């Protein structure tokens, strides 16, 4: 209910390794809603992100994430054991079949990994939203926003956010987002990563994020935000995001979201 | 090896760390009044086995025994192999109300490639040269014969259980403090520089124990079969 997959802390004697263990099934999903491909429930990338943020910052101040790879999706179907590992500046999320007498130590599958780093908050604060006029952002019809947002991502969302306004240009979107749950960054991160693939031009494809070069968050999540999402002009299948609060102060950035 | 504290293997994703977990209880001993103490020999064979999970056999070096493994009821045991370092720890049995009690590290050692040609080149000190006059047991071993000199003993030991090295190692580490001159004190080993074992334990053995002439509170041991072929050595047993 923290929106993370961090369960019971575990230690290795004589080692600064940090572990957390948990069991995942359909009745212990750390998020409220459903995130599913035709009845295939997949843990949202936002949950992986906040899990890594929490694991990074446990005995310390908050971290940014770098080179977050999401190689294999985490499914909720049946029952699986989850291990989150912090080893130095590396965090990993793994799962395996629930151990039993016949297989008391099944091998781990590593789903995702990132590196933790000191957040670049002056970098973050020096960002601002692209100028609407300069990039010719036209306000979009609510009905088409809903259809587009549905088309490019998984039909329902994991979390309680919504788009109250959206302006769109060529490979740029500005979305005014409501996010009443401020108990974690997962809802806003889920909004960013659900809205981001709407920026791609051409025919709508269903995409899922598999990599992020950098995730930086600052402070507690606001309940109203503007989410900017912009195509990388040079590298395919890549989007960059900025989140500001209602007064336009930058509160999160996600660089190099990859949606192949 | 039947006398180790190695329980269920466990792993850390993305790491070559090896873990084993077990619960230690008076009902299921792998080998005072209401308190139980794990013999040093059990710690040694645990570390030998943890060292040699992939490989065939390791020697141990710099085995330190800091806190005895004591139990009056139930305790969780963790054995850790991290590269060439092995550690043994214990804690109160976790539950939902206390889900991650802290580990107490009892002992540690380093693993290394056993020097078996070195071991085979050892032999028992000459009885005549050292003027040997012929004169706890939680396991099944016993001393059937003993010759003693100044700071040296040769003890013929019977050890019917050959399912592990723990009984013979326990005999060595129990008989070694007898090598100290002067009035008998109870001593218990807290450090060993090197432990090397080869093959399966014999059921009859001779144990040599000799004071280090130069360093205080230190004893060296050699274990041979009945024909004097070396099967184990323990160098630098420290008994403060």
């Amino acid at each position: 209910d923290s929106h993370t997959l961090l369960g019971t802390p575990g230690g290795v004697a004589g080692s600064d390794l940090r572990l957390w263990h948990s069991t995942l099934d359909d009745d212990s999903r750390p998020y409220p809603g459903s995130h599913a491909l035709n009845g295939v429930e997949i843990v949202p990338a936002a949950v992986l992100a906040v899990t890594f943020l929490a694991a990074g910052a446990e005995g310390e101040e908050r971290r940014a994430l770098q080179d977050m790879t999401m190689t294999h999706p985490v499914l909720t179907a049946g029952q699986r054991q989850i291990q989150v590992v912090r080893e130095g500046e590396v965090v990993r999320l793994a799962s395996r079949t629930v151990a039993d007498a016949a297989d008391p130590n099944p091998a781990w599958l590593v789903h995702a990994e990132a590196r933790t780093a000191a957040p670049d908050l002056a970098g973050l604060a020096a960002r601002s939203l692209l100028d609407p006029g300069e990039h010719r952002l036209e306000p979009a019809d609510p009905g088409l926003v809903s259809r587009r947002l549905a088309e490019v991502g998984v039909p329902s969302t994991g979390f309680d956010w919504s788009v109250e306004r959206l302006s769109a240009g060529l490979g740029v979107l500005h979305a005014q987002v409501l996010s009443p749950d401020a108990s974690s960054w997962a809802p806003l991160l889920d909004a960013v990563m659900s809205i981001a693939p709407a920026a791609f031009v051409g025919l709508p494809q269903l995409r899922m994020v598999v990599h992020v070069d950098e995730i930086t968050v600052d402070g507690t999540p606001p309940e109203a935000a503007t989410v900017e999402v912009a195509l990388d002009p040079r590298v395919a299948d890549t989007v960059h995001a900025l989140v500001t609060d209602g007064e336009g102060r930058p509160v999160a950035s996600l660089r190099g979201l990859r949606y192949p």
